[PDB]
């Protein structure tokens, strides 16, 4: 087959297969899953680990003894299966108190509470061995213009991230942060709407080396953006700390379909990029099995996430290893793209007449790039017609 | 009226009112405009200056004496009118040689030529007194995945920008660079697709202080993004070096409608932001009078750009100066957004029981944000119903 | 200013002001509203009527005796205020049994249950005085290709609507049906995604005269379509039976902002069309008070809906009434557009040398359309700068 | 592998391979192709026929004698290769006289000239054997609200199409007309923007049986709509007279990528629908070889169109033929979907206690639809992992 094993580093959040199907126009179609039950069936499917929001593991408003009790049972299922916890995050979007945001809520007291709720879950994550802590600011934003002064809201967002950075620094924790962008939903527009806005923001933080991004396929596609290109810019910057894989069919509400569904060619170019750049983190799936499905359809969907990644990995490796493709890449001058434009510097370039006054503009313009032949070769490989 | 005068700093490119109406499915509907003729009618409309692509002023492939001749006549119309040239740029997209890009073309020789063509126009811009040099990489991108390795293409883009930065440094020129983002068109996806991706890229340049962004209203809207929010993040970073104003009606081809058309409420929040943050650069219009129009419709459209900015400036100033609005802003706690979340630092925050263990979550959650009242106040002011 | 009266016939759904605020990523921020409180509060706001889904009025699962009690409570409040009930609809989307649809579910027994639930509410709506019954097939569709054969699903959809028409015909009821299109959400793709698809479908029912459309501003805008142009096509067809007004800020999840918010110029062009076409049905607002709001924010938002419709009505009447505008329209040849192209038939046209042989194409091509001056006059009227 | 033959009836427009590459921001990258070279080259590629706009074949402005010479040259090449001409159309969008439209221009004389230009090419198309004549009203629309009264424009559009039907009826021609929808570009909004709007319009013409639609993959996707679902509705209506195949990577400018590129899974679902519905018309490709390509890239791209259609045909036949799939379909109750909801009428339905009173809603709600396993089986077939 294309069978997962933990070496594939496939991970899933408790809230993915655990989604009960409650949406904006409909009630839950499935019962709540026990986290222990999820750890056991994911290990049987070939998964390497699980991730969690604090409120996915410990129900909101738990007493301290109830909390110890929930953390205990989960720690026990983990130990018995060999499953790891590579990443964790905080829910700063479900409770009504976060209706205007967490870190950038207009009310000062909710911002402080958002910070304490996050620090408590960071202590727990480190204990369970997580090395990345994600922040998805889903309620940071606005539906209307005067409701949020975005320059002041970015001051408060930077304040919170700097505060968390000094906190993990004083404790000597080995954990880093990853910002998860999303352009809209549940808010009209969300602050730091794309991988680019998140990367630019991090450069203004006090300790920038502590923070990176955790891009999600469907989010960048909700802005009509090219997800493989955004990932290539995060890898060029040395900031791809983690990644969430799923599917989306266009610019519409966030679907969280299983990976491979939605834009299939972009899932092929994404796998090709992650494998050839040697990304070594978790291949995390942040998807929601459709609410039409019962619990068997939930595990069939999660199995399909891992399967589609292993089929696409195989076809992309076969495409880059093919002699005919290597030759087509040379024909489209991808080798010359790797050459410096002007390693001898600006003074030699200005003195070079072949670069301007003697350049044959029309002879260069008539060279076809042979890109369509190359792309049909990539299509034959993806489709297994070679 | 709402009459422009040069104090308003309104500027226009030679290619805007000069557009002949040639589009992907149709030929030109208007004759070419003489640049001198454009300088004279813009000064009569109340404009402060004009901008240009090299090939808008000096037709491609001019001989050196033809070039001196074209630069002469234009310099003469400028002097006789008092019009300034605040900005200039290079056309690295119209000639067939640039069909795979300029700075990131796969062919090494075209990249060198792209750099020499740009340096020649930088010398001319400085002479005419321009203080900002724009780069719009419209052909930097791809329609297919293997045709452009984006990590290597970002190396070549950084190489070119660093080369231009050492060039203006050695010459002692007082000019800075501004990157103009666009998500797609004419290419399938364009590198540095949004204000965020451009800001993140600049932080990886050798002399980052030399570069900023020049956002265009319609471009960010072609990705469904909020343009006032993107401008607020460029102002927060200290990188809004210039701005292009126009209109767009949604996610579709780039329309370049006159400013005020398209999303009218976003043009209101944009003017409110630029005026209250005290932006001091040109209010440049990069628009195309519809090809249904004759030359009188061309000057009526350009006049409407300046008029809509002066009406929106008036209504936004009236909105922020209204006592009822100041009170509604206090009611929605925009004042508390300006307070530091935790100026006493993380140790006091962790010791503060009112922040977590004694926080009344439900009492805070029931506080309405009063945002709808605030936004109807902004709507009454925009519409002049107060 | 601008107060709503009775002949304006603004109406609101029980579910609009009654939205408690739970969305895909969060829980309710408001308590449930008793329908009689909504009838009273809306009567005091100047509303002329209320509409309802069956389950907004009678909780799902109610016994025939609890049903009777909720209905008696509701008709007392109507009786006491003089509020009308112009339209009603069925909830065939919330209960998990409708997870794959109502009328086009794959399970035959769920389809029969859908039709019995609908027929039961039709009888109720008729005695209350509603003359329009709406269908919004929100769950009719799929997230994947083989899950629904769309030709067979359109035979089931037609069969359902024909059975409904047979039933109102046998009972002698005066009621007409209106289909409300939506392109996606909660399903990946919904059947009859736009006004055009719903109009074309009606033409295939056995009694087409019983069916029309109930378009919603936001829904056509979720496909990036022009909502005023869609409504002109439904009015051209004789099928605008009802309309839902609200706002949407682009292609993204369905926002249901209050009327006037979102695309403000499309709202002016819509009110200009409806008022100049003499539409006489209800002006119904199907919107959701943002969950950031308490109940005072809910009534402020609902009042804002009516106010924005009246300001835009005044501004559009002023635009059409201005002699400079009526002159601008003649300059743009909108009067020549109402002349028949060739009222004397195709033989006359063929014989006419001035229509081809002797037509002066270049003179005709050089005529400007003067559309920009005409649109800036409309901009000055909407903004009250005229 | 996979070679095109004659009974596949792949056809191409003279304008597709003949695209010289000038786009809104750049000049031609290729020389013009002589039509007889295109007929010969396409015959050698395995194409069954060519289509044409009048001005692709006879340059605009030609004298009746130059016209005769281009037509004689073209019919010799067809005669010599055995290539057919299944469809033809009129260019009513390039010449500046059509800047405001053809059939719905505001100038009455341009509308009459539009109809004479069309009638002249209809006579030509009939003697060549075309049985479908396409209309793409690319300039019919507006960029602003008062520039076009859409109800009067639909009376002019209907008047034009009725005059065309009167003309083919009087001549006894066997030709049918097909409308090709497009939502926008080159106009801000185009009239009859989708398959649904065009279908609904046809129903209002005097002879509806003479008119159907010619949908294009990319155009429905520019509105974010599901192209397989639109085509199933046109087939349900009896109106899929012709179809244009290509690719589009999202909501943006009209790309016209080769067939298979863009949304690859929508292309599989389209070929599965067309082949299982037994569509018999041409498989026409209306695409543009990217301007990065020389002429060898143009023929590689055009061959790729046919190859992708044949691979997807094989993969969809294999999916429908697999017993595990046909079992999965029964598990998802696609067979219950083809059963009448209530073939014994509405009195039987009303009397049935098992349809409402005694219906076990919770048992029915708990049934899983098994749609994910069925879609991963379709994913494995498209990818040849089965
Ligand atoms: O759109 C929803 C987000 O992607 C959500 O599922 C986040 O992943 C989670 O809050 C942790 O990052
Ligand atoms: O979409 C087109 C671009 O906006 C173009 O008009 C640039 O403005 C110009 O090349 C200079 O920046
Ligand atoms: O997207 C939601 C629909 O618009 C819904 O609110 C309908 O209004 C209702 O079911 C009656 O048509
Ligand atoms: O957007 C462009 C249209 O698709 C055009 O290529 C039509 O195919 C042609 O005019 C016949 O309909
Ligand atoms: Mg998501
Ligand atoms: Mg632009
Ligand atoms: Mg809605
Ligand atoms: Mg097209
Ligand atoms: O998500
Ligand atoms: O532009
Ligand atoms: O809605
Ligand atoms: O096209």
């Amino acid at each position: 087959s294309y069978q997962p094993t933990p070496e594939d580093r496939f991970t899933f959040g408790l809230w993915t297969v655990g989604w009960q199907g409650r949406d904006p126009f409909g009630d839950a179609t499935r019962p709540a899953l026990d986290p222990v039950e999820t750890v056991q069936r994911l290990a049987e499917l070939g998964a390497h680990g699980v991730t969690f929001h604090d409120d996915d593991l410990i129900p909101f408003g738990s007493s301290d003894t109830e909390r110890e009790s929930h953390i205990k049972r989960f720690r026990q299922a983990l130990d018995a299966t060999g499953m790891t916890v590579p990443m964790a995050t905080t829910n700063l979007f479900t409770h009504p108190v976060f209706k205007d945001g967490g870190f950038t809520a207009n009310d000062r007291d909710v911002r402080r509470y958002a910070l304490r709720k996050t620090i408590r879950n960071i202590d727990l994550a480190v204990e369970l061995g997580a090395k990345t802590y994600v922040a998805w600011g889903g309620r940071e934003g606005a539906e209307s213009g005067a409701a949020k002064d975005v320059r002041v809201a970015l001051d408060r967002m930077k304040e919170a991230f700097d505060l968390l950075g000094e906190y993990v620094t004083s404790q000597g924790y080995d954990t880093r942060f990853a910002i998860k962008p999303k352009p809209n939903e549940p808010r009209g527009d969300i602050l730091l709407p794309t991988v680019g806005h998140a990367l630019a923001f991090i450069e203004r933080l006090e300790r920038p080396e502590l923070y990176g991004v955790n891009p999600e396929v469907g989010h960048e596609q909700m802005a009509g953006l090219n997800f493989p290109h955004g990932i290539a810019q995060a890898l060029w910057a040395g900031k791809l700390f983690h990644i969430d894989l799923n599917g989306q069919s266009g610019i519409k509400y966030d679907q969280d379909l299983r990976f491979g569904a939605g834009d299939l060619r972009a899932a092929f170019w994404l796998v090709d990029l992650l494998e050839s750049a040697g990304y070594e983190g978790p291949r995390h799936f942040d998807f929601k099995p459709p609410r039409t499905e019962d619990i068997d359809g939930v595990w069939a969907s999660a199995a399909g996430c891992m399967r589609n990644y292993l089929i696409l990995k195989e076809r992309a490796a076969a495409f880059r290893a093919d002699p005919e493709v290597q030759e087509a890449l040379r024909a489209s001058r991808l080798d010359e793209l790797a050459q410096p434009t002007a390693a001898d510097g600006v003074q030699e370039l200005l003195a070079d007449r072949t670069a301007f006054e003697d350049f044959d503009v029309d002879a260069a313009a008539a060279r076809g790039m042979a890109f369509e032949r190359l792309d049909q070769l990539a299509m034959d490989h993806l489709l297994g017609a070679r």
